Formats: C-alpha cells, sequence, structure tokens
C-alpha cells in the first residue's frame, strides 16, 4: 500500500517524540495522527512477536491498543529507510492538559477529580497490559473537548513492566522520584504513583511542586492555591519519600477525595461548555 492510504495535513507538533502530523485515513475519513521518528534518534529498541526489529514505543503501543480506549491507540505502522511512521488515533477538537492548564490555571477540584480518575484508569490499563509509561505528565495527556475523555500519549520513554529494579530513566526529571535522584534506582509502580502525585498537585495548583533536585529529595509540599485537606492528603501520600509508604492504585481510587466522580460526558457539560 505505502502512503496513498493517508492524506497528510498540518504539522501538529515536534520534539523528543518526533514530528506529528494531522492526517485522515482515506478509506473511511477517520482522523489519525502520523508520527515520524528518526531511526538515528531512537535509543530503546525491542522486537515484535513475529521476530522483527522495531522501536520499543511500537512494542509497548501494540500491547496497550484495543478496547478500553484510555490510551491513544496505534492503528498501523510503517518502516522507511531512515525512520518509522506510526499511525495513531486522533481526537478533534482536542487540547493537551498542559495547554489547558496554561489557559485556565488551577482546575476546580471537581474537574481535577474527573481528570485524575481517568488518568488512573489509563495507567492501570497499561500495567495490566505489562506496560510502564514512565513519563506521566500533563504534556502527555490529551483531552477530548467534546466528550471530556482523557487519553495518554507518548510511550517513547516507557518499558515493559517488571517487578525488579529499574536503573535507567529517560522521562521527565521533575516528575521523577527521590529514589531515582539519589540512587538511580526505582520500581515501576511506586515511581508511577509519585508521578501521579506531581500531576495531581499540578492540576489543582496550576503548576508542579518541585523544580530542583533538592526540592524533590526534601519532599515537602507547599500549596499556593486553596486545596481541600483531603486533596492535600492524597497528594502527600503519593509523594511519600519512601516508595513503600506510597499508596497502590486501589488505595488512590478508594481515597475519600476520589469518591463521587463525574463521568467524562458530565465533566464536559459542566467544565468544557460542551
Amino acid at each position: 500500500p505505502l502512503e496513498s492510504q493517508y492524506q497528510v495535513g498540518p504539522l501538529l507538533g515536534s520534539g523528543g517524540f518526533g514530528s506529528v502530523y494531522s492526517g485522515i485515513r482515506v478509506s473511511d475519513n477517520l482522523p489519525v495522527a502520523i508520527k515520524h521518528v528518526e531511526k538515528d534518534r531512537i535509543s530503546d529498541w525491542g522486537e515484535l512477536p513475529n521476530g522483527t526489529r522495531v522501536p520499543m514505543e511500537v512494542v509497548l503501543l501494540k500491547k496497550v491498543s484495543s478496547g478500553f480506549s484510555g490510551v491513544i491507540r496505534l492503528l498501523d505502522w510503517f518502516e522507511r529507510p531512515d525512520s518509522f511512521v506510526l499511525i495513531l488515533e486522533r481526537m478533534e477538537p482536542v487540547q493537551d492538559l498542559f495547554d489547558f492548564i496554561t489557559e485556565r490555571g488551577a482546575l476546580q477540584e471537581e474537574l481535577a477529580r474527573s481528570f485524575f480518575w481517568q488518568v488512573l484508569e489509563a495507567v492501570r490499563h497499561c500495567h495490566n497490559c505489562g506496560v510502564l509509561h514512565r513519563d506521566i505528565k500533563d504534556e502527555n495527556i490529551l483531552i477530548d473537548l467534546n466528550r471530556g475523555e482523557l487519553k495518554l500519549i507518548d510511550f517513547g520513554s516507557g518499558a515493559l513492566l517488571k517487578d525488579t529494579v529499574y536503573t535507567d530513566f529517560d522521562g521527565t526529571r521533575v516528575y521523577s522520584p527521590p529514589e531515582w535522584i539519589r540512587y538511580h534506582r526505582y520500581h515501576g509502580r511506586s515511581a508511577a504513583v509519585w508521578s501521579l502525585g506531581i500531576l495531581l498537585y499540578d492540576m489543582v495548583c496550576g503548576d508542579i511542586p518541585f523544580e530542583h533536585d533538592e526540592e524533590i529529595i526534601r519532599g515537602q509540599v507547599f500549596f499556593r492555591q486553596r486545596v481541600s485537606s483531603e486533596c492535600q492528603h492524597l497528594i502527600r501520600w503519593c509523594l511519600a519519600l519512601r516508595p513503600s509508604d506510597r499508596p497502590t492504585f486501589e488505595e488512590i481510587q478508594n481515597h475519600p477525595w476520589m469518591q463521587d466522580v463525574l463521568l467524562p460526558q458530565e465533566t464536559a457539560e459542566i467544565h468544557l461548555h460542551s
């Protein structure tokens, strides 16, 4: 087939993730994202069940694609001499959480709860599929502005989920845990929960709590916005300095602040004016 299956549109962005274009599958007018990744700029490689050399990102995306659409799913991929082209789902209208927070500032707790809850369901789905994202942050979360549904993107810093220690890391440092800063060692789940604490603080305060290594290691969270005591508690639990003092996903989702969550469509009607 080749590249007659997709009509290329405007470039949506570029960076550490490659170059991502807006596209449309010619067969059924479905919106898609066309991500180009240069072979020379890739570091983590893997293999597909059928014995073929591909970027780890494709390995991981394939393992999480299907039914529960909490992750932007991989529809197809191609190999060129110097790059890999990935065809992904695309939402329209859409906005990432970083830009959303830039425009609107600190989110009301009701909205932050619906969003965080959806992120939690999406990360559980990844772990269930044997995948560790390793770069959970607002830039890697997209919002369906009509449906109020969030979707996790960019598995370029991810890894297969394991129960042993990780000694490599190439995600975002200000979202990285103290055990990584001090010892260059972490376990997947507890490191994920720490990033989720940074993300929740970021949603309810309008910015991340720590910028410097010294601040991450000290682990003291100061609040700049009015935030309920139950919400502050959940953030500080997720940001416990000892990994084993952090909650599991189940404990996060059963926490008092996480009760009575709005469904995505309700969330959009109240807060996205849709």
